[PDB]
């Protein structure tokens, strides 16, 4: 009649994840601003926003379903970027991290038998195939148009606006 | 911004990065003991402190500085009860005034009046969470001492503050 | 559909239809007892509960099978409290979830996806039925230690999910 | 109320509950067999029922009685045609206005002026009740010896009685 | 994606874009045989199959791979009657629900989950698409046997569906 | 009465040619896409739709004479393009195709006296001028701007929402 | 304007008047029949020939001419059935194509390019007409062999292309 202790222990790890990335992309707006990419700072600050829905409805499934959501320690998300495409780069990876840990929960899932689990998982499955698009398409911009400061100058543009 | 004051400055929004999830992890908490009203309203404040860490991380990049978001040590915790909880938000508020105070004194000792008059913010901001935090544990010590006084208290918190 | 699918979907038919007539027959424990807000909520469940009925219904039909009401035994039980009365409509929810999840696996050993996916609006609306009588179990415990505790939970009900 | 009045209220109770069940029955052969719109005023039909239920279930609560579910026997049986379902239903419906006669005849003998004056509603629905499953047969008589007849009559069907 | 999955999949979007081919080659035998509302209905039906078509084709190069739009097979066809040509449909689809059930098991059997995911949107459209042919087929099988029958469905098919 | 077989069939080609266009220009909307030209590939699959619509339009005419349209066998559409500059060559030259074909089925619509398919054609004459000149205008826009990644970039973007 | 153009362009205009006091005469039949549907339907097209005969006049008179109402031979005809009525009136309307493709041919001929162009209306129009009067034969073989079946195709007459 209850969540699996693995289960409840995955989907805790998972909020956890989405936690961290909301704090990754926050401080790779701190990047961008630093280096006057404004428009892909405001990207980066909307979208860790987003990120915070994302654990938040992880944190939802875990109290609805009788559980403790545990938010741990976490680490600091600051790092060194040499590029504003390295930085998107970066990005692209960590959603792909996202992504394989979400397919990983619906396996496990799958495999204890945990239809409800499974079930509240696809809205995750389905988000992540639109955030490897969204990704990918900022990598696909900047291989195109950004070799140049007059290119990155337009593609920050872009970034300023992109997805609102 | 001199070195002293960009770390102070790190240090709060960091401080005011940790107040969001301790609110935020306080809530599973009232959840998980079926105080839900509770819940909505930390969930609701969680949300608050975001800004201002958001506000202070602005300032930083303004002024040319890399805002830099440490390590956060879990805000997990056990609570003997509602009570203990909201004295435990009462208690961390009072830190984060008290933190503004002295990031205010700092300011000001050092000649910095950018800094000193974006603080404002933050010194007004204080003395409403202390007030807001306060009417809570108040009510509490009126009527929290029963299941029902717990169950109106609890109805009272899931709109409170909106 | 595979004959094991078709037995297990017309079963589960006949189960929501029983829960049905059971929270129906819940709704006069509560209005003999004087709890018109209980009863109320109630009454309003036992219309929700035929509305999965005939969604099962329709699967068989579209499907080219022809859905049985099978006998329905006498819904009729005794209860000692409030409390008890939504102690079982609590496990009673906890059944039909089971029913559900063994009907989804049913699905998946059988290669039936139609099926699975067809049951996936009942994973999704079994965690919405848990969450609510839960949380009534919840204000009662809470709360329901009193004729007022009672009296306010009541009238609480009687709007309850509107 | 006096004893016997409560064993015929409650047990038209569980007649029109039984109505409900029949006529959703009934629906299924009728989407088996094709008639989606003889399918369709069934099912609506069915819910109709079920209000008639609510109507006596709600009369024995509100006169300090506990009404009973009891036991119901599956509604499943055989029809050789579509006219042959619509003629048990106007049987049927001749039944319950014939149980409804005998309790208003009850009540009058009794001098139960209250529950007289509780049935006529159901006196006055039963007149319109037979009007409406006569026109269907009469239609069926009229135009059902085909195919197109049936088509038309099914078309018709879907959209009776809004 | 693996290779075998990227193979299925650009082998239903064919299958789907020969739906839509299909669908309006029946709608030219439709209005050659006087039935324009038939025709209507078949040629609104490519529409669609061509939009399922899209869907896959825009997962497959959201997903990184190049769709491959193959030789089309001509969908001419002779049918002897109305009713041949809508049981050629239902055929159709039945083959069309099957490959999407080989999708699913494959998707699932491989633990590709986005794929199982993007699919569910197919089964769920499949279980209407056989519906639909199927109340058309039975139209027919009632109505059809004349020249007015024909005439009744085929201004049915008019609008049907809009 | 009736049309000429020979008026008949032509005009039956006709549809299909039109019919092969839409693949066409969806099968390049997948290599814009794949090289990530978005904006190219929203233009490719909106002019898809647009060709439809003339299949269409020739379909109906033969029906409505008391014909049979037949969609015969379609060859794949499937082609390398070495870049979208080629790529948008390519179009250009079967647009030409196309009107070129829509001259000849004038040309024997009146030779054949079949004033009424003639004057159907007229339709298709006109459409085919406009066709070339939308056409021309992005191989034009490729010319100018076209030879670096952020002129690319830019007409991308135009084409995104070119003609709506 | 070329005498062979007058004269052919005046002779059209005679018979578009023809046709409308054919169309007249045949709605006659119609009512006398009691296909009151067939005969408005006859009265409408009626009115729309003479609409095709003023657009001839007015040509003529634009160009410096004086078109010529010829005298106009009775259209009184017996029909046999309804069928054998709509078959004459598209046949009369194939007569009416063909005149106009000769009008076509002899501007073309003539180098008259004034003329081509203003025939196109008609090109285009006698297409349109073609169609309607074919869609006509075609209602009526299908479902026009019984009464019940000329009944409908009376009644969707009355209201046809309005
Ligand atoms: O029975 O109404
Ligand atoms: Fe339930
Ligand atoms: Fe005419
Ligand atoms: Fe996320
Ligand atoms: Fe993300
Ligand atoms: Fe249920
Ligand atoms: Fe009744
Ligand atoms: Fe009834
Ligand atoms: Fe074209
Ligand atoms: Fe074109
Ligand atoms: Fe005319
Ligand atoms: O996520
Ligand atoms: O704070
Ligand atoms: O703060
Ligand atoms: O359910
Ligand atoms: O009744
Ligand atoms: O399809
Ligand atoms: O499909
Ligand atoms: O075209
Ligand atoms: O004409």
């Amino acid at each position: 009649h209850h969540l699996k202790p693995e289960m409840i222990e995955k989907l805790n790890e998972q909020m956890n994840l989405e936690l961290y990335a909301s704090l990754l992309y926050q401080q790779m707006s701190a990047w961008c601003s630093y280096h006057t990419f404004e428009g892909a700072a405001a990207f980066l600050r909307r979208h860790a926003q987003e990120e915070m829905t994302h654990m938040q409805r992880l944190f939802d499934y875990l109290t609805d379903t009788g559980n403790l959501p545990r938010i741990n320690t976490v680490e600091s998300p600051f790092a060194e970027y040499s590029s504003l495409d390295e930085l998107f780069q970066e990005t692209y990876k960590h959603e792909q991290l996202i992504t394989q840990k979400i397919n990983e929960l619906a396996h496990a899932a799958m495999t204890n038998q945990d239809y409800p689990t499974f079930n509240f998982l696809q809205w995750y499955v389905s988000e992540q195939h639109e955030e490897e698009k969204l990704f990918k398409s900022i990598i696909d911009k900047l291989s195109l148009a950004g070799k140049s400061g007059e290119g990155l100058y337009f593609i920050d543009k872009e970034l300023s606006t992109l997805d609102t």
